[PDB]
């Protein structure tokens, strides 16, 4: 590594939480050079007929993976970057300046996350991409840098991002866990196989998804549903909490202490033993009710939320997932969201999600052994993954944990 090293964030060479840096003053403010017949520009996601999308689009389908390609269409991607409080200058693409062809990007949008006994805006760096053909022009740490200076900026100095190589010391490794719904298209696109031992009809047999035991009262989520849902996801992070009731009612705002190296150190926390945290939440995203409305909706072939409503209209559990459309024919896999099992059981709610994934013309739904997903996945017909999601945090330190302790899904 020649450009991590120079970064704070822990190196593969403890058991406390807090910002590695206050350094709201020294940091770099020019904005950075490219190389000659290259420039930056702000990405207009806003016009999803612009020409800056068509690029984006057209970059990331062709060029953002480590064959098959994901897919993501403009839909998704103006839903997973065009969020409440997003800045116009954190969608950063490069262009070449004579034929202005879109050569990169890297992307971040505004959060809230909690942090054991903090609370802080900060960061989520996704969507970094370099045309397959200036690789190895140490391009990307250009774009990092210049993210880094535009989320600086804003008065933000962490940031959360994951990535499937080990970087630097990531806080928590998720891995991917899959369940199939459509055989016979995964087996024709040579996604799976038929075991040696049984047929193909035994194998879609096997493979089924239960629909002999339906929870009544599921359905979409709407508009005027997002004060039940922000109050339900409070609730379910209150239930799951890693520190007391009255650390989670007075939380140290972050934002409000980071101008001051004095001030800021507040943040800094000791940690006993590490298994104190054993299957609490630690870190997770938190979401006011203008963010319930933009995250927990409904868009075809996007995202999916649907809340379970009682006889009262109270909502009592809510599931969700996203959908990326692939290509190798074209498979759409569902991706596991944020889910609150209260009156069913977890594994009921994920029958129930599986169900309407299958109906959405899903082919597979992929889950993370984050939050409580283990309940779900063990012991299950879900198939254990390859693919292991490093998670890491810039600027703060975050002892090694648990999946299981992890509240945050990247898109
Ligand atoms: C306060 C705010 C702070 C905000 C900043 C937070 C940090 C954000 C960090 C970004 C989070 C990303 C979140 C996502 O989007 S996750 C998905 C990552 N993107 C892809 O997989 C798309 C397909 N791949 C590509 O487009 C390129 O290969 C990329 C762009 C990935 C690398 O480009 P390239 O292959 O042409 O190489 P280079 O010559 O230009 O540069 C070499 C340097 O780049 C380091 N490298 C390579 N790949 C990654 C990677 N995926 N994360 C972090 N670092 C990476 C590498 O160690 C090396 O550094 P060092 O070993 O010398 O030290």
């Amino acid at each position: 590594h020649k450009f991590w090293n120079t970064q704070p964030v822990v190196q593969n060479d403890e058991y406390s939480f807090g910002p590695i840096e206050i350094e709201p003053d020294s940091f770099r403010k020019e904005i950075y050079k490219l190389p000659d017949g290259f420039s930056w520009f702000d990405c207009n996601l806003w016009d999803i007929e612009s020409q800056d999308f068509e690029d984006t689009y057209q970059l990331l389908k062709d060029h953002y993976v480590e064959q098959f390609r994901f897919n993501y269409s403009k839909e998704f991607l103006r839903w997973a970057l065009c969020v409440p409080g997003q800045k116009k200058n954190w969608l950063v693409g490069v262009r070449v300046n004579e034929t202005k062809k879109m050569v990169g990007f890297i992307s971040a949008i505004p959060i809230k996350v909690r942090i054991h006994n903090c609370i802080m805006n900060t960061s989520v760096v996704n969507f970094l991409c370099v045309h397959k053909k200036l690789r190895s022009k140490r391009l990307a740490p250009v774009l990092i840098k210049e993210i880094t200076r535009r989320i600086r900026c804003e008065k933000i100095f962490q940031s959360i991002y994951t990535c499937g190589k080990n970087i630097t010391k990531p806080f928590t490794i998720g891995t991917y866990w899959h369940r199939i719904i459509n055989v016979k298209k995964l087996l024709e696109a040579g996604f799976i196989g038929i075991p040696r031992n049984m047929t193909m009809s035994s194998l879609i047999k096997y493979h089924r998804i239960p629909a002999d035991k339906r929870i009544e009262g599921f359905r979409p989520s709407v508009d005027s549903d997002a004060e039940q849902i922000c109050k339900l996801f409070e609730n379910y992070f209150m239930k799951y909490k890693d520190v007391s009731n009255e650390t989670m009612n007075n939380l140290i705002n972050y934002d409000e202490i980071n101008h001051s190296a004095a001030l800021g150190k507040q943040a800094y926390m000791k940690l006993d033993k590490i298994e104190d945290l054993q299957d609490k939440i630690t870190i997770h995203q938190c979401f006011n009710v203008e963010d319930v409305k933009h995250y927990f909706t409904n868009i075809d072939k996007v995202i999916v939320t649907y809340v379970r409503e009682n006889k009262n209209k109270e909502i009592t559990d809510l599931f969700s997932f996203f959908i990326i459309e692939s290509t190798v024919p074209t498979i759409n896999i569902a991706y596991s969201y944020f889910n609150i099992a209260n009156t069913c059981s977890l594994k009921e709610l994920f029958n129930e999600m599986l169900i309407t994934a299958k109906n959405n013309n899903c082919d597979a739904f992929n889950t993370l052994d984050l939050m409580q997903n283990l309940q779900v996945i063990q012991d299950s017909k879900f198939i254990i993954g390859t693919g292991r999601l490093r998670y890491y945090v810039f600027n703060w330190k975050i002892p090694q944990i648990s999946p299981s302790n992890v509240g945050i899904i990247l898109f």
